């Protein structure tokens, strides 16, 4: 593979973070990267939460080529534990890690005790407390600094850096969220974003970092909704977004997911970034009543190939018997068009400018 120039957030990322960046624009224009929240730490039929076993391994007989994670396996209290081990194994062999920020509530986060108080869901707004000036700066800093010392030594077997896709302040165009649409101006959002990744990156001195913005899906798909909130081109890598839909009448919603991939893509093209869709599932209350879409999968993967907009993301992440779900998930490994781990190569050691 020969030497291409790629225009990081980041100016002094290191080889392998560039080559990552470098990887993804290649790859996507000939597959879509299947990734997984919790891949080799969470499942339904795995034994061990090692790093060595995963529910997409036990389906298809390979791993999600993008491995997503969260700093509630970072910042104290950890409640997810350490995924240090995990990511070292899935880097070994040539996975792509991302991790997404799940902050406690600046202003309120020594209140908690009773759910949701304190945490991500905790909506009393924290933007403006947070920023420099703010009462709850110092708080908004503890976790930035434990997000740093993590990725500042999360090393491989010959002591480089592992390149991470770190997601910040995702689905900030709801309200569910302390960095939320009704907790914030669309500068205030804004400034929180670019404050944090400057604090990591400059204060810090964070050098493993990708950096993605991923609001929610818009209704209303145009590039001028996208950039109400749009952090800017010198404050990210990776544009993406977040989409939970039905599990029954679902072609309106398949429909707007592959609308807001086609101008995830196209913007990603004008601006020299990655285009993903960062996470996407099915809402929470129909998998708790044990509803199921048997074609769910078949139906994501032909949408979004079809379209020669949305084909071009680089990946798609998926966040959580005899009913044909097994069989629509092999379906979707076996689309020439998805990529899962084995099936990329060369991500970490492509030259760059
Ligand atoms: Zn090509
Ligand atoms: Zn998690
Ligand atoms: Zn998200
Ligand atoms: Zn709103």
């Amino acid at each position: 593979v020969k030497p291409v120039t790629v225009k990081l957030v980041d100016s002094q990322a290191t080889m392998e973070t560039r080559s990552l960046f470098a990887f993804m624009q290649e790859q996507r224009r000939h597959s879509i990267m299947f990734g997984h929240q919790h891949e080799t730490t969470q499942g339904l039929t795995i034994t061990r939460t090692d790093g060595t076993q995963s529910d997409t391994f036990n389906a298809v007989g390979d791993f999600a080529a993008v491995y997503g994670w969260d700093t509630l396996s970072i910042v104290a209290p950890k409640a997810e534990g350490d995924i240090v081990a995990q990511v070292k194994k899935a880097y070994a062999r040539g996975g792509i890690i991302t991790v997404s920020s799940h902050f406690d509530n600046p202003k309120t986060d020594t209140q908690k005790g009773v759910w949701p108080v304190g945490t991500s869901w905790d909506q009393t707004p924290a933007v403006v407390d947070s920023l420099p000036g703010g009462a709850y700066n110092p708080v908004l800093n503890g976790y930035l600094d434990q997000v740093a010392e993590w990725a500042n030594n999360l090393k491989d077997e010959q002591g480089r850096l592992i390149p991470v896709i770190f997601r910040l302040y995702h689905e900030n165009t709801g309200s569910w969220f302390w960095w939320g649409d009704k907790q914030s101006t669309p500068e205030q959002y804004k400034q929180l974003f670019r404050y944090s990744v400057e604090y990591l990156r400059d204060v810090k001195g964070v050098r493993n970092f990708l950096y993605a913005y991923s609001p929610n899906n818009f209704w209303d798909v145009t590039e001028a909704n996208y950039l109400e909130r749009y952090p800017g081109d010198e404050w990210v890598d990776v544009l993406g977004f977040d989409t939970y839909g039905p599990v029954a009448d679902n072609a309106d919603w398949f429909r707007n997911v592959v609308a807001n991939a086609a101008l995830v893509a196209r913007m990603a093209e004008a601006r020299g970034k990655i285009p993903v869709i960062s996470e996407i599932g099915i809402r929470a209350p129909d998998i708790e009543a044990g509803l199921y879409d048997n074609q769910w999968y078949r139906k994501l993967i032909s949408g979004l190939k079809a379209d020669p907009d949305a084909r071009e993301i680089a990946f798609l992440l998926v966040w959580r018997i005899n009913n044909g779900t097994l069989e629509d998930f092999q379906a979707f490994y076996a689309d020439e068009f998805t990529a899962f781990n084995r099936d990329i190569e060369q991500v970490y050691q492509r030259p760059t400018l």
